[PDB]
């Protein structure tokens, strides 16, 4: 059985506790904890005491008596109470309220691709909304080859992402990989 154990424990009042435990072999043990985004100057306090372990279980009596159990299981060292359950505590997903910028990962869109005098808009299949789409050469090219001879917009299926680009900052569509363009059918047709 390994004899240090490292980890950062949760904290309540801080960005976490940073502990680390280490059973020397002459029976005794010395904890330490170092507390992250600490609140105080006393940020960082170390114990120590004698440790008596069973199959797994292991227990640690301080320099004042105070007992602290513990169940080792590989690697991991688990902090239970006294009845030997895990202590736990419950997670969540909540987003925190942030401010960055739209993300430049392509992700792919299926809109209606319309081109005429500089200007591209694609009325994405999904949301029903349109947006405008970044100017392309080859794209529009394309766009245009697809189209055949007339003013209606073909059905486009493209990777892209969202970015700002002023007033021709408004949110524009702006493609990350070449077109794939549809004629015959529309939107409604899976």
């Amino acid at each position: 059985m390994p004899q240090s154990w490292r980890g950062v424990l949760p904290c309540a009042d801080c960005e976490g506790i940073e502990t680390s435990l280490f059973l020397e072999k002459d029976g005794t043990w010395v904890m330490n904890e170092r507390y992250l985004g600490a609140r105080e100057e006393p940020s960082s306090f170390a114990s120590y005491g004698t440790w008596a372990r069973t199959a797994d279980k292991l227990v640690l009596t301080d320099s004042k008596g105070e007992k602290s159990y513990y169940r080792a299981k590989g690697d991991a060292l688990e902090m239970l109470d006294r009845e030997g359950n895990p202590i736990e505590s419950q997670f969540n997903y909540t987003l925190e309220a942030a401010q960055s910028s739209l993300p430049m990962t392509p992700m792919t869109l299926r809109g209606m691709y319309f081109y005429m005098a500089d200007a591209a808009t694609f009325t994405d299949c999904a949301t029903g909304k349109r947006f405008m789409v970044a100017n392309n050469a080859e794209l529009e090219r394309s766009y245009l080859a697809a189209r055949g001879h007339s003013e209606k917009p073909v059905l486009l299926s493209v990777e892209g992402h969202f970015t700002l680009e002023g007033n021709p900052p408004t949110k524009v569509l702006a493609p990350d990989t070449a077109g794939k363009f549809y004629p015959n059918q529309d939107c409604s047709s899976l």
